[PDB]
């Protein structure tokens, strides 16, 4: 029984240290079917299963004393405790991968399985955390596995996947890194780690990263061998240095014009054609990260100089257009030099807007330019891109009127359906593009339309002369596809509850006009049963249609509340059991770094199916959007992640978002997963979202704060190990009433404590909320928070 592998115990104890080299595979045998060795080991079989890793790397010490291959089976074994492993099985892979760690330096047998284990203690700890320096140091030394160099990283995912774990500035590996800054193998693994890194100038000083940026260049930069790791310092030090050094522009140059000479080097470094024209952002930043921390000529010649810097450069059209804005009139000679000048298209889009969105920036020259390059343009007036974006690009810049016909040419997103917001943008109330419109209502559906049947009503003016006509040809459209299949279906059908809102309501909407809208709620009635009573694959169509229902009242303005009101509340309760059986039915439906991410993905990474139903999950969120049709029907589904999970906390983790006494019962069904999370996962994010929701539940309340004080030990009672959702907990605190008593409609001290210690003075922010409409004594308290402050 539980001595049935005592037998394999005794062939443990026959798979000791030196006859390992026999009986370990006996061990194994009855670790083959892992009766009490990952089985009942569960059990004080742990031992066991411990000994199935434990002895099985006590196994080792004598056989594989030369013998590798015997330490291969150790290899083997503890893989094979850890392939069993129905028991814990994590003793000896903390201590054996421990000893096996840069600690065991390469004998490759050990390293293998150290960062392919990882994943739940990469998910847990790191704890130690200070092997992958040590590791680091090795990967800088001659024992390279990336694996383990992006462990660095996975170790600090270790570090921080459970366990948040930091400190020295992660200097123990960025000295290893340093060690690997200049030469070094698995480098890009090893730089895998320059998260850590890139985090390290926070509780610290950007400012000390700010002026560190130069270091490894000479090495990274010149030495480009290895581009692969390199860019994450380049944000860092485009942020914690550059933007550092924006915020020295708000407050290196030396770390930094150098390194930028650098870059603008390395903006040679691209060759150009499209396909070299591609991460001319990060230049382009880097560009706004140099102008703006007036360089432009060189731009201005880079852009009028033509893929080779064009491609580069007129892609960066941006650069100065976003990282700076109404930028000096250097380019309006580019705004006809370019002008005559793929990337420029694009710089075209870019810049006709940045040009539309220059505002301020000197001359009427481009504005000629504008008018006449542009013009050109306007007069070419044909792309499918720069007549979606470049023209549109100026389009904006009036709102040209040579368009009143291609307003009517508008009929057949971007190319059709952007200018005419722009053109309801040209008019606040020809005129027979309605037809056009109609025609576009022939032509369009498209996706872009959200706003398009409100902003319809727009130019209507409420002048009624399409009104029966485009909406009838709507009605035609919901006829023009007449079947089960319909495309477009009614969801981009459902514009006719928007042109509703738009001409009931922005100009009823919902009841009244549902007439026509009918066939469009059929129409949105069309497919429910489809995919529902198939349960089959290809659902999403449906999660594709919750766009729509995922534009709601959204509060309310003129069709804004109302477009909703006319689809959601005009056509509610039909298919809803309809996608209540699509609920309750699809209801069922750097590495080591990412197990542990997917461990902490365990709900995230869990369901990739009822998108649907996670859609039908939004579709309840909008039906809890509809609250605002048997509701409670959905209530009624709510229990079903409840009654867990993984998928089903993936499905849980929804709730985040969707009766306070049902919520004290959601409350207690998070809380079971509550303790069900280890939760030293970050879902206390979720948590938050729920704490909304929760707040939009906060009697039973009093049980549900009483349920919500469990949290309130939470990481309270940890009083340690988050330093991370801490703050949407005292956001949580507005108006709120051991961890759970004293912050009770106090939260101050904690708040005051978390202050200094988080990411340093993370915490500051909540401070609005005491004061946010305080009281005398309050105000005094506030005042004698001061001193928790001080």
């Amino acid at each position: 029984l539980v001595l049935n592998d005592l037998l394999i115990c005794c062939r443990q104890l026959e798979h000791d240290r030196a006859t390992e080299r026999k009986k370990e595979v006996e061990k194994f045998k009855r670790l083959i079917r892992d009766p009490e060795t990952i089985k009942h080991l569960d059990r004080d079989a742990v031992f066991r299963f411990l000994q199935k890793y434990i002895q099985k790397e006590t196994e080792c010490l004598r056989i594989a004393k030369k013998k590798m291959q015997e330490i291969s089976s150790l290899v083997k074994y503890f893989i094979k405790c850890a392939n069993r492993r129905a028991p814990r099985l994590k003793c000896q892979e903390l201590l054996n991968y421990i000893m096996d760690t840069v600690k065991d330096s390469n004998i490759l047998l050990k390293d293998i399985l150290s960062v392919r284990k990882y994943w739940c203690e990469i998910s847990q700890q790191q704890w130690l955390e200070l092997f992958s320096v040590y590791f680091r140091l090795y990967l800088k030394p001659s024992q390279d596995v990336h694996r383990v160099l992006v462990a660095r990283i996975i170790h600090a995912v270790t570090k921080g996947c459970c366990s948040q774990t930091d400190g020295l500035n992660s200097k123990f590996l960025d000295f290893f890194s340093k060690a690997i800054q200049c030469a070094r193998q698995e480098k890009s693994s090893s730089g895998l780690n320059h998260i850590l890194a890139a985090l390290t100038i926070f509780l610290k000083t950007l400012a000390v990263n700010f002026r560190i940026r130069v270091c490894e260049l000479g090495d990274e930069i010149l030495p480009t061998l290895l581009y692969i790791w390199t860019q994450h310092r380049l944000n860092d030090s485009l942020k914690e240095v550059i933007i550092e050094l924006f915020q020295l522009q708000i407050y290196s140059t030396k770390w930094r014009s150098i390194l930028y000479n650098l870059y603008d080097l390395l903006v040679n470094e691209i060759s150009h054609n499209i396909a070299v024209k591609e991460n001319l952002i990060e230049l382009m930043a880097d560009i706004c990260h140099q102008v703006f921390n007036p360089w432009l000529q060189i731009a201005t010649q880079l852009i009028s100089k033509l893929s080779p810097l064009l491609m580069i450069l007129s892609q960066l059209l941006p650069q100065q257009r976003h990282g700076e804005r109404t930028p000096y009139v250097l380019r309006c000679l580019t705004e006809v030099a370019l002008c005559q000048d793929q990337k420029s298209d694009l710089l075209k889009l870019w810049n006709k807007i940045w040009c539309i969105t220059f505002r301020g920036i000197s001359s009427e020259q481009i504005q000629a330019e504008n008018f006449g390059l542009l013009g050109a343009i306007i007069q070419g007036s044909l792309v499918e891109v720069d007549r979606e974006f470049w023209k549109l690009f100026t389009g904006s810049a009036c709102r040209p009127a040579v368009c009143c016909l291609t307003l009517a040419l508008t009929t057949s997103v971007k190319m059709g359906i952007e200018q005419n917001m722009c053109e309801v943008n040209r008019s606040f109330s020809i005129m027979k593009w309605l037809l056009f419109y109609q025609l576009e209502g022939d032509l369009e559906n498209f996706p872009h339309l959200v706003l398009e049947k409100i902003l319809v009503s727009l130019t209507m003016k409420n002048c009624k002369a399409a009104m029966n006509f485009f909406q009838s040809v709507p009605e035609c459209e919901h006829h023009q596809k007449d079947k089960e299949e319909l495309s477009f279906s009614e969801v981009e059908e459902l514009f006719l509850q928007t042109t509703f809102d738009k001409m009931d309501f922005l100009t009823f909407s919902v009841h009244q006009n549902l007439k026509e809208s009918l066939d469009r709620c059929l129409l949105g009635l069309s497919e429910q049963l489809l995919n529902n009573y198939s349960s089959e694959i290809t659902n999403s169509e449906t999660l594709v249609r919750c766009s729509r229902l995922l534009v709601g009242v959204l509060g309310c303005y003129c069709y804004m509340g109302v477009i909703a009101e006319e689809e959601a509340y005009k056509s509610e309760l039909f298919q809803k059991a309809k996608s209540l059986m699509q609920c309750a039915g699809e209801s069922i439906t750097a590495s080591f770094i990412k197990k542990p991410f997917d461990r902490g993905e365990v709900e995230s990474m869990e369901d990739d199916t009822n998108g649907n139903l996670m859609e039908v999950e939004d579709q309840s969120s909008m039906n809890l959007f509809n609250d605002y049709s048997q509701s409670t029907i959905g209530a009624i589904n709510p229990l079903a992640e409840e009654y867990l999970a993984a998928d089903i906390r993936r499905k849980l983790l929804m709730l985040i978002d969707s009766h306070l006494h049902m919520y004290l019962m959601l409350l207690k069904e998070l809380p079971g997963e509550e303790y069900p999370l280890p939760m030293e996962d970050v879902l206390e994010l979720l948590k938050p979202l729920s704490n909304v929701c929760s707040l939009y539940r906060r009697c039973k309340t009093i049980l549900n704060h009483v349920l919500h004080v469990v949290k309130n030990l939470g990481q309270s009672n940890m009083d340690s190990e988050n330093t991370r959702d801490a703050q949407g907990q005292f956001l949580t605190v507005i108006g709120a009433f051991k961890y759970i008593f004293s912050v009770r409609m106090a939260l101050v001290n904690c708040l005051k404590t978390l202050l200094e210690a988080d990411p340093y003075s993370k915490w500051a922010i909540l401070n609005v909320m005491g004061k946010d409409f305080p009281v005398n004594e309050v105000f005094t308290q506030f005042l004698a928070d001061n001193h928790h402050q001080v």
